[PDB]
């Protein structure tokens, strides 16, 4: 619970769905008594869209509760006057999607292969502890420090519960949001993350594109109906795991380690 005396709010980065990004200072006392001024990630809710603000701070909450080198780590939140404010650490590199159009002339299958191991051990940890991400995508994966040493990454908060987002965000959100959830958004569950996972993966291989991205909502919706696959990337060494993974029948996806053995062969 941080106070809105001791945030300074600077540049904005942009927006997720129903927030504003921006980047930040946090005054703070520190370990031994030690004061310093800290980055800090700021999610905003829209004042516009107040009736989410459980759903999203829910959503980083529950996962808060859990402690893990793959998952990005929230200060706490503010209740800033008039607002909602998730209180966020500032990841030096941003989010892997931008990352991978600007570099993509340097990226290479064994790059590729140790961003998705690492990003399937926070899966499998959530897996283990059975909790839902629901969000799983190449924007909400962070890198902390590039390849010199592989590059490290961490998985970020899943935003509003597509359980309560509209029924058009679900639709625009098609890959990464499964079948079973387009038909059902009370459908969220374990096997949900990995649908989402395979997409993530053909967006790491793909340079940052976005599958689908030709498809308005109505044609996204068809794609499902007509039991379509994506795709192969040019680089297709992962595409095999990429339909196994967004498999239309959830029962059928494979478990995280089963993933993590198929990665690591
Ligand atoms: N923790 C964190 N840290 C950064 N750091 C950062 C941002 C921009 C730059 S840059 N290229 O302008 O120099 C550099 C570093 N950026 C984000 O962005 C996210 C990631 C996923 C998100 N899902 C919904 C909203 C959202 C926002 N999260």
């Amino acid at each position: 619970k941080i106070r809105n005396e001791d945030l300074i709010f600077n540049e904005s980065l942009g927006q997720g769905t129903f927030t504003k990004i921006f980047k930040g200072v946090r005054r703070e006392v520190g370990d031994y008594g030690q004061l310093h001024e800290t980055e800090v990630l700021l999610k905003v809710l829209d004042k516009a869209h107040r009736n989410y603000s459980e759903s999203f701070f829910e959503a980083a909450s529950m996962m808060s509760k859990l402690s893990h080198k793959h998952l990005v780590l929230n200060y706490g939140v503010c209740v800033c006057g008039d607002e909602n404010i998730l209180v966020q650490e500032f990841v030096k590199f941003g989010s892997l999607d931008t990352y991978l159009k600007k570099n993509k002339n340097c990226i290479n299958i064994l790059w590729k292969l140790e961003v998705a191991k690492q990003l399937a051990a926070a899966m499998h940890f959530l897996e283990e502890n059975t909790l839902i991400h629901g969000n799983v995508c190449a924007k909400n994966i962070l890198l902390i420090r590039e390849e010199d040493n592989p590059p490290f990454i961490k998985l970020s908060d899943p935003g509003i519960s597509i359980t309560v987002l509209p029924k058009d965000i679900l639709q625009e959100r098609i890959p990464w949001v499964p079948p079973e959830c387009i038909e059902n958004p009370k459908n969220l569950n374990l096997a949900t993350d990995k649908w989402s996972f395979g997409t993530t993966l053909w967006e790491i291989c793909s340079g940052g594109d976005k599958p689908l991205s030709a498809l308005d909502s109505q044609r996204k919706l068809q794609f499902y109906e007509d039991r379509h696959q994506l795709p192969a990337p040019k680089a297709a060494e992962l595409a095999n795991l990429i339909n196994n993974c967004m498999d239309y029948e959830p029962d059928h996806r494979p478990s995280f380690r089963a993933i993590i053995r198929d990665l690591n062969s």
